[PDB]
């Protein structure tokens, strides 16, 4: 059994010639050669069974990606694990191999407008499929956008994905949140649990702004600082947008702040395409109900060179979890993971 950087990586005999790529909070990804299809792939070893959280994220991703099939969404083509639950200590998921990701590119590469336009299109094309299945990604960011040498884009990491639930999205002021801070919509810190498709659109807007300048637009250092960054550029919310926030603690916090004017997009991004900034403004709308939707975004003039709704497929049916995974012990989650992966065993 070959191992990579002092950690067991038993995936043979089908997959060999391992090579390290990255390491996560509870797993490792390596490139391997597939002896059946005779092509290299990406294998993510997971060791989640010691924490309920890691089990929930694992199961959510497996169930969703086995039902999804889209050029701009990472796939699960095989799953390796022990033949019995007693022997199953880790789980290996075989996925698309991709040379780089948008986080790496932005660190060192200036993106031409054509590249920014093409990246944004694929993101939104993938997101259209996700949202058509009534699913939310909830952690879109450059590091979760993989790319190959011809700049084909695939969205990955569905650990925080959920089924949309707009009727149960309201919550109190300063409610804790898991997803990455720099890409959280302002309503997360005010009165939202992130159960609406509009929180993904905000994240895409942050990604667009980051592609324009090679730096995050709202780099908050802590929870509430994230909101103050957003308000520093968008300016004070209008009376109309404030009235939609019925929670008094949230509204009164906003009312306690000095008046701040809107920072014009053309001053923040002097070299950006004018149509790109118009679409950015619509994705980074303070009011989530006025924020642009994914299909509307794909039809925006900035993407006219690529827009083709007949070549932007949707899911064949909405997604629905068989049971709520928010209150299940790590032990039972291991069973469900064992069941969802049974179809990939040799027997
Ligand atoms: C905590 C996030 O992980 C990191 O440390 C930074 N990502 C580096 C990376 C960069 C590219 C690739 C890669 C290259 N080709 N295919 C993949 C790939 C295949 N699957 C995944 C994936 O699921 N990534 C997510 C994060 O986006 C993930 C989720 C959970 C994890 F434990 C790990 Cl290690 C990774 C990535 C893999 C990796 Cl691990």
């Amino acid at each position: 059994p070959e191992m990579v950087r002092g950690q067991v990586f038993d995936v043979g005999p089908r997959y060999t010639n391992l090579s390290y790529i990255g390491e996560g909070a509870y797993g490792m990804v390596c490139s391997a050669y597939d002896n059946v299809n005779k092509v290299r792939v990406a294998i993510k070893k997971i060791s989640p069974f010691e924490h309920q959280t890691y089990c929930q994220r694992t199961l959510r991703e497996i169930k969703i990606l086995l039902r999804f099939r889209h050029e701009n969404i990472i796939g699960i083509n095989d799953i390796i694990r022990a033949p019995t639950i007693e022997q199953m200590k880790d789980v290996y998921i075989v996925q698309d191999l991709m040379e780089t990701d948008l986080y790496k590119l932005l660190k060192t590469q200036h993106l031409s407008n054509d590249h920014i336009c093409y990246f944004l299109y694929q993101i939104l094309r993938g997101l259209k499929y996700i949202h058509s299945a009534n699913v939310l990604h909830r952690d879109l960011k450059p590091s979760n956008l993989l790319l190959n040498t011809t700049c084909d884009l695939k969205i990955c990491d569905f650990g925080l994905a959920r089924v949309a639930d707009p009727d149960h999205d309201h919550t109190g002021f300063l409610t804790e949140y898991v997803a990455t801070r720099w890409y959280r919509a302002p309503e997360i810190m005010l009165n939202s649990k992130g159960y609406t498709k509009s929180i993904d659109i905000w994240s895409v807007g942050c990604i667009l702004a980051e592609m324009l300048s090679n730096r995050p637009i709202f780099p908050g250092k802590h929870y509430l600082d994230q909101l103050n960054h957003i308000l520093g550029i968008l300016g004070s919310p209008s009376q109309e947008d404030l009235n939609c926030i019925i929670n008094l603690k949230a509204r009164n916090y906003l009312l306690s702040l000095p008046h701040k004017n809107k920072v014009p997009w053309n001053r923040l991004f002097p070299n950006a395409d004018s149509k790109a900034l118009d679409l950015l403004d619509k994705m980074l709308t303070f009011n989530p109900h006025k924020r642009i939707e994914v299909e509307q975004a794909l039809a925006h003039p900035y993407l006219e060179q690529y827009y083709d709704p007949s070549d932007e497929p949707i899911a064949e049916a909405p997604f629905k979890f068989d049971m709520e995974l928010d209150d299940l012990p790590k032990e039972k989650l291991k069973e469900l993971i064992f069941e969802e992966t049974a179809r990939f065993q040799p027997g």
